[PDB]
């Protein structure tokens, strides 16, 4: 393989080879590609339309490349809430709101996440506000798993041979294929997750990765432009489950849900969105809180898929039922307190 | 304007806004561009298909950079013989042979080329060989066409600002948009010119570019792939005058030329083009001759066209007649034998 190879056959509009993309992503990860070369196939890939065959050879090699976490330390229904980011639209951090609520409710989350790209303050900036410790280790994430029924990976500690691409990224600005590798690339591998997709025509390429990975999770993205599940229109979901993608649209309305204006989930800097978590955690109402409980119920949903029996209503109302009772009976409140305990008892 | 902007817009496939090639062309040529960026708006402009208007604009920043020639020292009629390169046939120097032969008709040239990017000897490695300075600045470059009637404008020399594009494009490998650029960028600027192009989806939006200028320009590609026009099979022009271009197949049997095998007309390293011009000059018969003079011809026809009354074949005639006779009378021969004394003598 060389670059001239690979970049051509992309500009040629084709699809790569087998392990092109691979091989691509290893000379990225080893430090052999120059950052023009890492820029032109990023572009390239993107415009072509990736497939998923490609995507994964990208998170695979990734994943090859990462720390990983101890073995048998992360539970074989684990389940992560993650996006793209890239919306655009700057709200209070509804992923990391809704684990927390969902590791309340039982489920254990390992959660992917990193600092704000485009945003005013993204999940790790908002956790590290909160007094969470956001960038620990693969032991004591592990460790924090089991003690607490969460842990956060950090992406710059577990993927630091991504930092060349890390830097591409930020220099050309533009989304690219390699905004779907963070949420494709959880080092703990949970099996089960509520994706969110910031850009619509990739979304259905991340639901084809996790088909192949045999993952049970619900990729989502809001159809006001959230890579969430949003409250203030229906929202596009490619539910993945054995093996196989399936599209659906999800409309709130039919759980009860009343219409929000996207105004009333506008997020601020890292200290706003902290406060709004700690509102939502004690029991304030409000849209804020509607689309916190959509969310983790969705997560929940996807934890349910791990099962073949499970069944799309009868998920949902169990979802919503434990999420709503996470929050109500302070759980979720409690769950963040002892998370920012462990962090400073370690 | 912002690279995020014109990226994005790019990779989103529409056109660029007007003036924002121009903007991206200017911030690559002042130093103020990263080489991901570069690569990654080289990439995107080739993969969402350029128009004659951005390719126009990118040139326009080119020449604006530029070392000019002195004032008044061009003539009107000037010509130039020159293609993107990138053939990937590896053949002898026709651009160059032609443009001496050209020159010897007494039509004067000048001439823009570089070395070899892919080739083994590119036309500016090949006139080193022979003797020729490629290395003179545009005074002297004007003085060499005044007292010998061909002047050689070697690229990186007249465009030192363009140097982060050219370390960009030899990074990366792939053909992109930037391979129109250099004869698009001759800075002396010439009205008329025979223009190779290597790729025939984007030889029509060079001659847009030509169009724009109102040039009298011919764009030839091989249907072989030769950026030439080639004696193997048939050839397709898009000609350029009064500001129009049309598009016609072209038949070098039509004036009696034998068909050619491509393996013929296969070039060596300097050493070796540098004798297959002394040979052709020197009235060596055979398939390269007749290569070196079809081409000759068409510059030829070009040059005619600078004039609304100028009609194709009898061009065509008139041009075959002047570069053979360019050739046999031995004005080709002593007019290179000039051309190096000159250099010798500064
Ligand atoms: O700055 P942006 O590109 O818009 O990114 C917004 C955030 O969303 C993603 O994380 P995640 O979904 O884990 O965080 P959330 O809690 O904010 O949803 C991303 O890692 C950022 O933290
Ligand atoms: O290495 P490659 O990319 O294949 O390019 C071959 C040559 O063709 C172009 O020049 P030009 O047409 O001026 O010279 P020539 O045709 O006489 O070689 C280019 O600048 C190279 O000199
Ligand atoms: C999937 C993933 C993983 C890590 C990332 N960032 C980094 C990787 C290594 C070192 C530093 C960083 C960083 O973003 O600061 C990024 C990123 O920021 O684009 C994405
Ligand atoms: C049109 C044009 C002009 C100059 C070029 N190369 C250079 C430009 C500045 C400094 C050095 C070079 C070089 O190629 O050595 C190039 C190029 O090599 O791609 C193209
Ligand atoms: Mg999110
Ligand atoms: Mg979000
Ligand atoms: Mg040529
Ligand atoms: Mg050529």
């Amino acid at each position: 393989p060389s670059w001239p190879q690979i970049l051509g056959r992309l500009t040629d509009n084709r699809d790569l080879a087998r392990g092109q993309a691979a091989w691509a992503m290893d000379q990225i990860m080893t430090g052999n590609a120059r950052p023009a070369q890492i820029a032109a196939f990023a572009v390239a890939m993107t415009m072509k339309a990736p497939t998923a065959d490609e995507v994964g050879e990208l998170a695979g090699v990734m994943l090859s490349h990462a720390h990983p976490l101890p073995a048998d330390t992360v539970p074989d229904d684990a389940v992560d809430v993650v996006g793209t980011g890239g919306d655009g639209v700057n709200t209070v951090n509804l992923s990391t709101m809704a684990a927390i609520v969902v590791a309340a409710a039982g489920v254990p989350v390992v959660k992917h996440g990193n600092r704000a790209a485009s945003s005013l303050s993204g999940g790790a900036d908002t956790l590290e506000a909160l007094g969470v410790r956001i960038d620990l280790g693969p032991d004591l994430v592990a460790r924090s798993l089991a003690e607490v029924g969460i842990g956060f990976c950090f992406a710059p500690r577990f993927h630091p041979s991504y930092r060349h691409a890390a830097a591409v990224r930020r220099e050309i600005g533009v989304p690219t294929v390699f905004n779907l590798l963070g949420p494709l690339t959880n080092p703990a591998r949970p099996r089960a997750g509520l994706i969110g997709c910031a850009f619509a025509d990739l979304a259905e390429v991340m639901a084809g990765v996790f088909a192949a990975r045999r993952s049970s999770v619900l990729v989502v993205h809001g159809d006001d432009g959230l890579d969430e599940l949003t409250t203030t229109t229906t929202s596009t979901i490619w539910r993945v489950a054995a093996g196989s993608v399936d599209k659906l649209t999800f409309d709130p309305a039919g759980f009860g849900f009343a219409r929000a204006q996207l105004d009333q989930l506008a997020g601020g800097d890292a200290q706003a969105n902290a406060a709004a978590v700690r509102a939502v955690l004690g029991g304030a109402r409000g849209p804020v809180r509607d689309a916190v409980v959509l969310n983790a119920a969705g997560a929940i949903v996807a934890h349910a898929g791990l099962s073949s029996r499970a069944e799309w209503l009868p998920a949902w109302e169990e979802g919503l039922r434990r999420a709503s009772a996470a929050i109500d009976t302070g759980a979720a409140e409690q769950l963040l307190a002892r998370w920012v305990r462990f962090g400073r008892q370690i």
